[PDB]
């Protein structure tokens, strides 16, 4: 029935591919250790940063990557098989609990089962502590059932170092300083305020979460936007051309050729900053193509001076990386800058090898390489009527920078096996278009973040001091996703493109070798991208 | 409603890929026009051949081929996502029928439409006429659905030219000649001895059948035969050896090795026979692994001595070739010699190059490479006690020749895009395991042979001789196969080779060219092939 | 890991008789209907700058 | 959009015509189609949604 000899649960796992859903069980073994040593305690980065936060005596399980759900074959046969796919519902179980107390009774340590330790298990659906899971963290489910995962330590941001640092002196109250009531209106989270479950060996938990997102979206375009014409038509239009290079001139119209046609479809957005590449010893500084500076009105942030045209406080941009947080990838539509933003590794923990994967393999012709924009004639105007031309003029450039306009259409970046699923999407008033450059679908209300703590079981001292007893925490948790997919369907002639194992470069991947180490991917294409072959009509 | 002037039906066509179901329907537009000037004339092959048949003022629809019903895509979409599949039944719908009449009224030949000229079709369900359809002909339906289809003359099979040959006269009756016997039992088919539709352009017909028949199976099998077992448990087996090389010797026996453990799984089926390369000029002469002469035993076939240890008529081996048939491949479940036997074009009535296919991709590890066979010791044995050894002995052997065997298990051939589906299997009393080395599934009855020959309208004459009037018929037919198909299931891990075109060698294909002429493979990988990457646990 | 030999091999290609359509004679006929989900066509102005 | 248009997803359907391919008899057995055409009147109907 219950109590301490039966098991809560079992082990589930497999998956269930069909027409309109597609089910993935997974289970693993996890623990999690005394974090922290049950406090809270101001964490603070070593080096030259201004991030400052709280440590917590917290762990969580992040289920957010592909690969932890899909095996390689599971990912393989749902990129090959269907047009799309969303998450549609979640459920995780927590269960076969067992809280272990360390002892050392001599110089061996050994670890010995103590009943009527608890755990605490904490589920926040309402998003009411920070939420500091970033994708593309190192410390999701593993891909391997068979391997043990040791939950994350919680912490999250708390203020910034030198938005609170000048004349935060505590000798009297500044009112009108601004950064001294930045760290005071910075708040401070306790996991302990909220209503949560302790559990023993003989008790179990589970959570369910309904997804609310978009697709992921496995089909290409095989044509560029523009380039979707019938060029046995002729075109109704003409383009103007400028005549004599003076006054006199005007505008002379001849008809476009039936192979070049105008579109309406303008290319989707991207920022032509590729990141700053210096050689750049320091790894906390901000390198991305984007570094954005947040300081309120009043702040001096790091060393700033005042633009004395705004008379507000300003960085040089040497200074800026120091006080900023970068973002990347920004290309966005443009395929052209795939290699750049993108790099990661699949293998946790592994100083063996780098393994390092870039996004190289794009098809999808609804992203664009380059924009060009040509602004008028080759040559300056001459100012009186008749005469020759003038000076020489650019009639061409390259549009590096091209912000969201009217008439935008662009697919959103290929993703690999190995990518996070979602990310959070602020709490701010305003949004606007959801593209990530990484591939993640914002979620308002992502999965709640599932935390868990060892109870604190005191040891009596003389001293008073603060003594706890030395013990953890394994069990079990399964994570059963509900995947809402589509089948292709096609009227194409010719055979697709399907992510098969023979273009692999290494013959032995996604294997155990002679030692037990699992040999995960180190070129993207071997992480089986999704829009590969399969065929999207513009 | 109906009448000359409303279409009898309307173009169908696509595939509907489902879970359990597969329904290719296709449709083709063909024509027949008058064959070998409506009679029956005696068919002799031209060279030297033996075969004499019949040549019938009919033709008929072949729709025997994997790559007539499926499309490229359709195939690579049924072998990356099924397991097997058999057709369960298949309707064909002959419609929109329309009759021409070729008059020349000057040096021109104008064409101009004949009502009320009919057309014959006789689909014969119970084969009472002889099936003379071959797989491997080039008369199938074709692959691309808007190219014209011309039907095939049909002719059979009447009698063996040397089994007729030797003292035939017909001075005087011979019943005890036994040749002058099967000339006279030989039989002769009329098709016009069968109830059948006569239609005008008016009227339709359709036909349904049901099939009856194995699976075709798309995975392979990973592990040879022998090969599985478990190397961590020492077998209880032991292996005997001689000792002394002597008469006084014995078998002294010791435990096979971990990774060495014997097996009760027989090689499958095969004949070492690569057929005849001997740059011999004649194409009609039999170059095959085999060549069987049939003569029934008072017959003399060709240049035939009587063997006088058997008092039997017999030929010599190179005499046989012009008596006599071949088959091939006859390598069965030897993967080893899969280059051998098949070799086969895929364009159609093209001139222009050769694009000759041969099969040479299987992975699958159920066929196996070579046998051999080791009968004893190495050395012969002396006939005294004592002594050492004797003469030396050949210890191994190749085993060309593998018949079948108890405990035989393989698999069939892996089979392209463009195959036969079926064979027909003889009406025969005895036959044993259907295997087929071309990979066809044999059935006893196949789909019923569908003939259409256009209405003879005669034309008056002073000299009363046969003068006929010179028309044809165009229509359009409806082939829609209803396909059983199993998805594969696996615990396999890691992902699979799926037939993408990543692996084909010419980028351009399955695609018309300048000119309009359709790229077709030339390679057998190109074919995509079935049994590539799905799994099977042995 | 060519990749332009790969743009022309994941290249499609369509043939019109793949799909079920009506072959017709001249006594038959046929229609088709369809329900447009669109925005309007505004044929007023403004006579006022925004911002005026 | 500048040139004034309406982008809609699915707009109506593209109807497409061929003429039914009719094939002459050859000896030499290449490709010989009869040379005919197709006329006929189409009639459009649209229903626009007005505004006074």
């Amino acid at each position: 029935g219950s109590g301490v000899g039966v098991s809560t649960g079992g082990w589930e796992g497999g998956t269930l591919f069909g027409d309109n859903r597609v089910i993935t069980v997974n289970t693993r073994q996890w623990y999690a250790p005394i974090y922290n040593g049950h406090r809270y305690t101001k964490l603070e980065g070593t080096g030259n940063t201004f991030w400052k936060g709280i440590k917590t005596p917290w762990g969580y399980f992040n289920f957010n990557a592909y690969d932890s759900h899909f095996s390689p074959q599971d990912w393989q046969r749902l990129t090959n098989e269907y047009r799309r796919w969303r998450p549609k519902k979640m459920m995780v179980k927590i269960y076969n609990l067992q809280i272990k107390q360390v002892v050392t009774l001599q110089g061996d340590t050994l670890y010995n089962n103590d009943l009527t330790a608890g755990v605490h298990i904490f589920c926040d659906g309402s998003h009411q502590y920070p939420y500091s899971q970033h994708p593309w963290d190192a410390g999701t489910m593993p891909e391997l059932p068979y391997k043990v995962w040791l939950l994350e330590n919680y912490g999250y941001f708390q203020f910034q170092g030198d938005l609170i640092d000048t004349s935060v002196d505590g000798g009297s109250p500044d009112v009108e300083n601004v950064e001294k009531e930045i760290a005071k209106s910075a708040p401070f989270y306790i996991l302990e305020n909220a209503n949560h479950e302790v559990l023993r060996t003989g008790e179990e938990t589970n959570f369910h979460f309904n997804f609310d997102c978009g697709w992921v979206n496995n089909d290409r375009a095989y044509c560029p936007l523009q380039a979707d014409f019938n060029p046995l038509v002729k075109t109704r239009r003409y383009f103007a051309t400028r005549n004599n290079y003076n006054n006199s001139g005007k505008f002379v119209y001849t008809r476009y050729s039936p192979y070049n046609k105008p579109s309406q479809w303008m290319p989707g957005p991207s920022l032509g900053y590729i990141g700053n590449t210096q050689s750049a010893a320091t790894r906390e500084q901000a390198l991305g193509p984007v570094t954005v500076v947040t300081a309120p009105p009043g702040t001096s942030a790091y060393t700033a001076f005042t633009e004395q045209q705004s008379k507000t406080n300003q960085q040089s941009a040497s200074n800026a990386t120091w006080s900023g947080y970068d973002v990347s990838p920004v290309n966005c539509a443009r395929s052209g800058f795939d290699k750049i933003g993108l790099a990661y590794d699949s293998a946790p923990e592994s100083e063996l090898e780098e393994k390092i994967s870039i996004r190289d393999i794009d098809n999808d012709m609804s992203r664009w390489g380059q924009v060009f924009v040509q602004d008028g004639t080759n040559k300056e105007i001459s100012n009186d009527n008749t005469g020759q031309g003038g000076n020489t003029r650019q009639n061409m450039a390259e549009l590096k920078n091209v912000w969201m306009f009217p008439n935008q259409a662009w697919d959103s970046t290929p993703i690999s096996r190995d990518f996070p699923i979602w990310v959070k999407s602020p709490n701010t008033d305003k949004h606007t278009l959801f593209d990530s450059s990484d591939g993640t679908l914002p979620m308002s209300h992502p999965p709640g973040t599932i935390f868990v703590k060892v109870a604190k079981i005191p040891i009596p001292t003389q001293t008073n001091t603060d003594s706890y007893l030395t013990l953890y925490v394994t069990g079990q948790v399964t994570c059963t996703i509900e995947w809402e997919v589509e089948r292709f369907m096609t009227k194409n002639w010719r055979p697709e493109s399907k992510n098969d194992v023979s273009s692999f470069r290494d013959a032995f991947l996604y294997t155990v070798g002679a030692d037990g180490t699992y040999n995960t991917p180190e070129r993207f294409l071997e992480g089986m991208p999704t829009r590969r072959g399969i065929n999207k009509t513009l």
